[PDB]
């Protein structure tokens, strides 16, 4: 399969909010890459996971072409989107700040399957759950 890797541009970038600030411009642009192609790409792709410093990895090719991936991380990311801590709880924090549910675990586990390096989702579920557990997040059902 066609690979002509010229470089790699790893970048932690706001979902829905990437831009040629010191992050992007110097990173990709120095390697000849269309920052706007990148940005209009990452932004549109990350539209859903917006509000988020996404851990990205760019792989620019010989053409000045590129592609990039975004490491849908251990679980913290979408556990915000579940545990209910996209900012924080109002006050309730019995050590368990907020919580979710095995099913919620699953979904999160599923979406980040490519990242968590899941042989099988049961494994990814462990990650999410364990992450959650460590983060003071309970799972309830």
């Amino acid at each position: 399969m066609a690979k002509k890797v010229a470089a790699q541009i790893k970048l932690q970038l706001p979902a829905g909010k990437a831009t040629p600030a010191p992050p992007v411009g110097p990173a990709l642009g120095q390697h000849g890459v269309n920052i706007m192609e990148f940005c209009k790409r990452f932004n549109a792709e990350t539209a859903d996971k917006a509000g988020m410093i996404l851990p990205v990895v760019i792989t620019v090719y010989e053409d000045k072409s590129f592609t990039f991936i975004i490491k849908t991380p251990p679980a913290s990311f979408l556990l915000k989107k579940a545990a209910g801590i996209e900012k924080g709880s109002s006050e309730p924090k019995r050590k368990i700040v907020g919580k979710v549910t095995r099913k919620q675990i699953e979904e999160i586990a599923k979406t980040k399957m490519p990242d968590l390096n899941a042989n099988s989702l049961e494994a990814a579920m462990k990650i999410i759950e364990g992450t959650a557990k460590s983060m003071g997040i309970e799972v309830v059902d």
